[PDB]
């Protein structure tokens, strides 16, 4: 299994990508509520009113029951189409998460398949170190068996190859916590997983740091979801100040009264005083409203809502110098990335001539088997390091297009092809 | 103060658990304030209207007193009915709050005691360190004022016995900052802890992961929290499709009007016109109301809760994920911690030969003086990595029993029977 | 750049002090806007209604247009000034919460000089030490060449050399990060730092803990907090048992009514049964309500409210036990930034002596050319621990002066006087 398979398995669910994209149906669905009421509005309405009189209305009872229905539509009211306006730019806030967790999400499973290479071959060189102060601590107990050293230096190499043993404990640990954790990503198990060539590895250096800048400036996610939450900012200020508007509506109806009448002095002239009335009623009309004075409530709002559009701007200011911020430090990774990894290699050969000529000393005499045992762990500390190197090399690549914005499944392409090998995730 | 007393001091006046009883019979209160709306409603009303006339109204005045007397109750209302079982299942998932911070306050003052018993052994570690450092280098200067060995033995031992006194500088103030966490999590300070066997303690492998999994899966608190989050998403959905439904109240009254009359229009033929009354009424009656069409808001917040709840699924999906994964590493930290026990026990036995063999070569002049410093460091490196090793034993036996979901008291008991002998959390 | 210029470019431009201003005027708006609706409210009213008629209302059609002018002002309402009282403590939280993080700032900006300084001198001292192992090896070269050496030595030195190599490349990144951090935080780019004093840098042993745990309790600004939300808890609490309260408020209004009729039925009497009216109406009038029981909605608001308090109370007590560990655990850590100081100075005293030891005892064939190499190692790593020391009791003395709420410009001014000499932040 290779880096785009483990993304093609990762991306079709995962459940926080899922999530997000749960959260951007509904905030659609939210903007058709916002839209709903400046639509018709129809109500049905229905009475039964039985009453009772007493104290000058003392033998009046009444059953008076009843029928309507309702017709509502707004006919002026700005602050309908503001809360439409707001719910539509909130939707496209929602929908820039969705694209930068999209985006989290590809670099989550790339440093965790990079983190389980990674444990690896960190297992292995343990594992090859270990196997090479063994086959020190049995060459010299060969010797100490003919009487030829003395039992200092192989209870010396006892002492170290325990060491490495307990290393070694704990890299396979971190192997198998690294192989958890992409399960928790993915949410399979993955028995090999494709291996870095390091035969035909090369690196490039990246751009200058001002195109970076320019294209960071044009396409980072953040600062797009700064940029609109600005320009929401800015709709809540005319929100308020259209909150100082009057209003206009309009309202239909349809009702039938059935009011009848019973009681001791409906025995009287109930005839045109308490008759029953078989009534209904065919209403439209409109209904003005200015609000003229409220005690300052619509300036504090409008206040308000400028104190909050001032930190909207600040939000994205903020925002602005984080991603100089992150595009400036992932610039200087990659450089260092290059330079370490050239660095390593360099230190990688001198590591393992001076072992050599470490081997030759003390075979001569010139130098102790101390000597040829801390030789050995700075050569495979120098080697782990070369490794470590190439994995933050390929890390950092992926952070630098993920905070220009542009990261996508074509880079996942391009560094899977630079992967070759299947590797088992679980050695014996 | 063994681990016991220490958990039932922390248990009974830790402000957070508190916090968290607070919120659960906070919610419990809002089961009776969501009950409180279905039940009858009483309130008074009064009334005093002066008023005047004017533009074929000019000399009619109006003093026109009330007092009422309203009762309501609603008969059919399915949105109320929902917000009781939605507040009822907002109490369910409080309690299980309540019950899961139970639990990390138990891992948390577990933590907090081995980290300090963890800050003891390493402090006394290098000052054992230091003296045995010290003892050579005070061995090497009285050599030297003999006229024995060279002053560059003296100068080494000297440099060594430095960095390990800034060694021991750094220990100290990691002690007195655990003791600090200790003080900050249980609310008491205390001088004297009880310290872990280590001619007793022995290490016991977990269960098969299989059956972790399936008790994980039955009992752990996140899950529960999930499936109560994901059947209210699911009343959510229910309680927007019965926002569909009609509606039906009852409702009472019992009011008494004084109007009376004057003005120059009531010089007139007020009597009957315009005439005083002692009006009283008894009402009662229902009203009945079905919304029709509302632009489409139902059919939208149904479409809202729908994805909602697909949202809460997603999280239940990854809850599962995160403590599948929960349960699977702090497994493998339990084996890595009985391993690395056995490998670091069979260190330390071979790094003390291993000192004991290069103190003879350097007295017989096969090794320096640097050969027994470094292999004094490597010892005692060895026996503060096998003292972390068996405490993160103990921890992660505490974190395989909270992943269960089934972590209490008698954990702490057992693995307070664990704990033998007080040590002072503050040498001189 | 001095750190007093660096902090004045900083606080006049950091984007969350800001912010956080404007969430604190917005929440004296709030305080208007709170104070908004015990005032006169004025509103104008409009309507048309056209009407039709049938079922014993057949032949009966109406026009009837109004233009009314309200206001509305309440006499008697406990709950709006609870809500005045409750938005003048909810401001006095905010503004609380703004001097906290001006607080932040100058701890951030503080900490981000220093980290800077500290990478600069990491820099120096990686450089120094490959400048150091880089002369060892040409050393034993020139000796190599004559044939005097043998080829162990080279190689030894070679490799030393190179993972110096590699610790210098990942220092030159530390340092370029640093630097990034430092741009982030204060949005300009420094190319010099004044560096601090060595020759005449004195440490100072704080107060007693006592009379800082004394002055964190007078003067801490989380504390604050807690005191300010539990006595806001309080006025919540008073708040619903306001809520229990009656209402009394004021209603006047001036409205006109120029109702007309038409219709068949209108063609009869309508004289005096339906004929047109030119009616104004001056209203001015009271209105009483009390609630009587609501189905216990305000006894449950009255739990909730003093449930909430108990948790504000257990919130201030958990305040309060987090303060007493900073300020303890910071004094702590002074005094063991005093004790490394002390015992580092010692350890490169004696490391010095111990290279030049070492170098002798090579020089006359004690000691071998890996002894020289991890002697020099030694020494830098005590001289970058020295530095390290240095820079933490710095900012420890920073975090003493926070903790106790007290940390404003002059602290800085002071340890700005303890800096002396431009830096450049970027060598070749």
């Amino acid at each position: 299994e290779n880096l785009m398979q483990v993304y093609q398995q990762a991306r079709l669910s995962n459940p926080e990508l899922r999530k997000s994209a749960a959260d951007r149906d509904a905030a659609f669905e939210k903007i058709n509520e916002a839209r709903s009421p400046l639509l018709p509005q129809l109500g049905l309405g229905a009475d039964y009113t039985y009453s009772n009189g007493y104290r000058d209305a003392n033998g009046i009872n009444s059953n008076a029951t009843s029928a309507s229905l309702q017709l509502t539509q707004s006919i002026f009211d700005m602050s309908k189409w503001r809360a439409l306006t707001l719910q539509e730019k909130a939707a496209g806030i929602q929908d820039v998460t969705y694209q930068t967790d999209q985006q989290t999400l590809i670099l989550n499973t790339a440093t965790a398949y990079f983190n389980v290479l990674n444990a690896i071959d960190v297992l292995s060189y343990t594992q090859a170190q270990k196997e090479a102060i063994y086959r020190q601590l049995d060459q010299t107990t060969q010797r100490f068996n003919v009487g030829l050293v003395a039992i200092t230096d192989v209870q010396n190499a006892r002492a170290q190859y325990d060491t490495v043993l307990a290393n070694e404990v704990t890299a396979r640990n971190n192997l198998d916590n690294a192989v958890e954790q992409l399960r928790q990503i993915t949410g399979n198990y993955y028995p090999e997983l494709a291996a870095l060539n390091v035969e035909n590895f090369k690196t490039d250096k990246p751009q200058p740091v001002n195109a970076l800048l320019k294209e960071a400036e044009k396409r980072n996610l953040s600062l797009l979801q700064a940029r609109l939450s600005q320009d929401l900012a800015r709709e809540q200020i005319r929100q308020a100040q259209d909150g100082h508007l009057p209003t206009l509506d309009l309202t239909a109806s349809t009702g039938i009264s059935d009011t009848s009448y019973s009681g001791s002095k409906t025995r009287g002239a109930a005839g045109t005083q308490y008759d029953d009335s078989n009534m209904g009623q065919n209403k439209v009309g409109l209904s003005f409203s200015l609000p003229i004075y409220q005690g300052g409530m619509v300036n504090s709002q409008v206040k308000q809502a400028q104190y909050n559009f001032v930190g909207a701007s600040e939000q994205l200011e903020s925002a602005h110098r984080s991603v100089v911020q992150t595009v400036r430090s992932s610039f200087n990774n990659i450089n260092a990335s290059i330079s370490s990894i050239n660095a390593y290699k360099q230190a990688v050969v001198s590591a393992q001539s001076s072992l050599d000529a470490m081997e030759a000393g003390y075979s001569v005499g010139t130098r102790t088997i101390v000597d040829v045992l801390d030789a050995t762990t700075t050569l495979y500390n120098a080697k782990q390091e070369l490794a470590n190197a190439r994995y933050n090399y390929l890390i950092n690549q992926l952070n630098i297009k993920s905070a220009l914005g542009t990261l996508n499944e074509q880079d996942l392409l391009a560094l899977n092809n630079a992967l070759s090998k299947p590797v088992s995730t679980n050695p014996e």
